């Protein structure tokens, strides 16, 4: 079918059978998904409030749908492929008996059968398959997915991001996806693009799957750690690394004639200690300087702040936060805006935050 265009994904157990022990089905449950996420890249959540995005629901002949259920067998759960509105919802026959054990009705067993649904797998000719559409009822703990489902669920996620399997996936360390990676600056050098770190750098987009972090002291030089604001211009081969109330200008990865030298002379007032996130538009010609609150621009072709600079960062930018981590160019009319472990693709063109995404999304995690 078609499949989840997220990453992490919620259920809320909706209603509970009297056929009961709350608790028993809160597990059966969580565990049902268990199984999922144990093959598979994904993550649950059951909130209490607000609506989720799977919804575990047990009705009875006729609940809502316009597939109505049947009363004592046959149809004992049905659930919706992904899909907003009722799209991943599973539905269980509240006239069947549910069970912790093999007497009646299972709801592991039922639960994770129809949690694929949910989430996209059509059912599986394979017998030994968690469904073989006729339950098998079997052990509990012990169980696990017929390698089959394992293929499409597989087919349609991954194998998870990194190490070697079933068992699980592992969670690093500085790492390409703790999901609080914060920046200290960060820039494209003509197609690649530097973000920055502590001592810190991970590079690329380009191409090359996969981001390798390095120490910033084996590419750079005349340079500390721990930088704070940088932008690039590609037609003159020159990366400008920006810290405290000094930066460096930089080529071909080599420190052009001088480096570092003052900020002020580029020009501010000396009430200004320090640029915090920094971006070039060859569109027009211009840098972007930010300073906690506020913005400056530089006209780049005449060395020159334009008229009337310092401002106001959300008067101009709108919905940006009044403090910003990282800013970079869009090889075609976007700023990509990195506050904390957010970052924001904003078109610059009629200004409006056009996609949201997680601070680190090109690791495509
Ligand atoms: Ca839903
Ligand atoms: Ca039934
Ligand atoms: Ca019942
Ligand atoms: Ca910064
Ligand atoms: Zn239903
Ligand atoms: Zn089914």
């Amino acid at each position: 079918g078609p499949v989840w265009r997220k990453h992490y994904i919620t259920y809320r157990i909706n209603n509970y059978t009297p056929d009961m022990n709350r608790e028993d089905v809160d597990y059966a449950i969580r565990k049902a998904f268990q199984v999922w996420s144990n093959v598979t890249p994904l993550k649950f959540s059951k909130i209490n409030t607000g609506m989720a995005d799977i919804l575990v629901v047990f009705a009875r002949g006729a609940h809502g749908d316009d597939h109505a259920f049947d009363g004592k067998g046959g149809i004992l759960a049905h659930a919706f492929g992904p899909g907003s509105g009722i799209g991943g919802d599973a539905h269980f026959d509240e006239d069947e008996f549910w069970t912790t054990h093999s007497g009646g009705t299972n709801l592991f067993l039922t639960a994770v059968h129809e949690i694929g649904h949910s989430l996209g797998l059509g059912h599986s000719s394979d017998p030994k398959a968690v469904m073989f559409p006729t339950y098998k009822y079997v052990d509990i703990n012990t169980f696990r997915l017929s390698a089959d489902d394992i293929r499409g669920i597989q087919s349609l996620y991954g194998d998870p991001k990194e190490n070697q399997r079933l068992p699980n996936p592992d969670n690093s360390e500085p790492a390409l996806c703790d999901p609080n990676l914060s920046f200290d600056a960060v820039t494209t050098v003509g197609n690649k693009i530097f973000f920055f770190k502590d001592r810190f750098f991970w590079l690329k987009v380009s191409e090359r799957p996969k981001t390798s972090v390095n120490l910033i002291s084996s590419l750079w030089p005349t340079l500390p750690s721990g930088i704070e604001a940088a932008y690039e211009i590609e037609a003159r081969n020159q990366v400008f690394l920006f810290k405290d109330d000094k930066y460096w200008l930089i080529s071909n990865l080599r420190p052009e004639p001088n480096y570092p030298k003052s900020i002020h002379s580029f020009g501010f007032p000396n009430f200004v200690k320090k640029i915090d996130a920094a971006v070039f538009n060859p569109r027009f010609y211009r840098t972007y300087f930010f300073v906690d609150n506020q913005y400056w621009r530089y006209d780049e072709r005449r060395q020159m702040m334009d008229p009337g600079y310092p401002k106001l960062i959300t008067k101009n930018f709108q919905g940006i936060g009044p403090k910003i981590d990282a800013v970079f160019y869009s090889k075609n009319k976007y700023y990509y805006f990195f506050q904390g472990s957010n970052q924001f693709e904003y078109d610059f063109l009629l200004q409006r935050i056009t996609k949201t995404l997680k601070s680190n999304s090109w690791f495509g995690c």
